[PDB]
């Protein structure tokens, strides 16, 4: 991708020369945990991992973090400093700086994702972007601190304002209105860096329709995100297979035939109607449950622009980051095997045709 920040135009993400580009990467989680740094540095070197990502055709790293990362003085834990000698004596944020810096040198971009408030493993137990101790005020101010820190670094292209706010609502104006909260944090971040992409995930349910956490983007049609800087909003659904949860739209034979219409109903319509870009922030599978393959086959085809999954498709297709680069995800696994080095080729076969080239 051409150097400099990005922008949106219709359902397209454009580089600094007006050319449509595509973000096709992986999730590298860990910085939201108690260690305060992305996982795997207890056995791998951080430059070797980024090079391996780029060598597999990926160009984007979604990096989850926790609010607690921005206020802790604890040193990072777990890093093997024999294998990562350049990270010796660095703070948790300084290790993030090192990772972002090298990723830009390797031709990759970075999306920061507020995964949770406290240090933990996955999605916030609250289903919200705040709790009784980590306020929405501090969440907004923390996004301003991050925007300031990477204001002059176009490697950091976008802010994923919050991971899966499945207990928020799309509208209503109250304290749990995720659309209001996202517009508040988006404008606060854009006031410091107006060149950031503002990545807004969906909720969990909307007018009685329940979908994957983060993948319920049905509210955009009647109440879209409106920020004080134009051409910055990217919508980010999450989608997963039967092995993660036995959803009703996976049940019964011929379920795969109705998956394209299901993708379009919850979030895909935003791209098809040229409303805004679509960047699915999470999706993964171990490819053991046979229904998982039917889902991934339909999903990858839909993301490519084959909205009816028949075979027919100067714009780019939908952007995406796979869950995960890490192997240590219990339900989905990742791109790397448990040894944190071996590539799972059976997943790469699905991903390579929809990577940005
Ligand atoms: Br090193
Ligand atoms: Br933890």
């Amino acid at each position: 991708i051409a150097p400099g920040f990005l922008r949106t135009s219709g359902n397209q993400i454009l580089d600094s020369q007006g050319k449509p580009v595509q973000l096709t990467g992986v999730n590298w989680f860990g910085a939201q945990s108690s260690n305060g740094v992305p996982d795997g540095l207890w056995t791998r070197n951080y430059k070797d991992m980024i090079d391996q990502m780029a060598g597999q055709g990926f160009n984007t790293i979604r990096i989850p973090y926790a609010s607690a990362l921005l206020h802790t003085n604890a040193a990072p834990s777990g890093i093997n400093y024999n294998a990562n000698p350049d990270l010796q004596g660095l703070t948790r944020m300084q290790v993030l700086d090192k990772i972002i810096d090298y990723a830009g040198q390797a031709g990759m971009r970075v999306i920061l994702d507020h995964h949770r408030s406290t240090e933990g493993a996955g999605t916030s137990e609250n289903g919200l972007w705040y709790d009784s101790q980590y306020t929405e005020d501090a969440w907004v101010s923390d996004w301003q601190t991050l925007a300031t820190r990477y204001k002059n670094n176009p490697t950091v292209i976008g802010f994923d304002l919050h991971n899966e706010p499945y207990n928020g609502t799309w509208g209503g104006g109250g304290a749990n209105d995720w659309a209001r909260a996202a517009e508040r944090a988006g404008n606060a971040a854009l006031a410091i860096n107006p060149n950031l992409l503002i990545i807004v995930e969906g909720v969990g349910s909307y007018k009685g329709d329940n979908y994957w956490w983060g993948g319920q983007l049905q509210g955009v049609k009647d109440r879209p995100i409106q920020l004080n800087v134009a051409n910055r909003v990217v919508y980010s659904p999450h989608d997963y297979p039967n092995s993660v949860w036995q959803q009703p739209w996976f049940q019964g034979d011929n379920f795969g035939a109705g998956l394209p219409a299901k993708f379009r109903s919850e979030w895909g319509y935003i791209y098809e109607q040229n409303i805004a870009p679509i960047y699915i922030g999470e999706f993964g599978t171990k490819l053991i449950d046979p229904k998982d393959a039917v889902w991934l086959e339909a999903l990858t085809s839909y993301l490519s622009g084959d909205f009816d999954n028949n075979g027919t498709i100067g714009t780019e297709d939908m952007s995406w980051t796979f869950w995960s680069w890490n192997p240590n995800s219990g339900d989905t696994g990742g791109i790397l095997a448990d040894d944190w080095r071996t590539i799972n080729q059976n997943k790469m076969v699905y991903l390579k045709p929809i990577q940005y080239t």
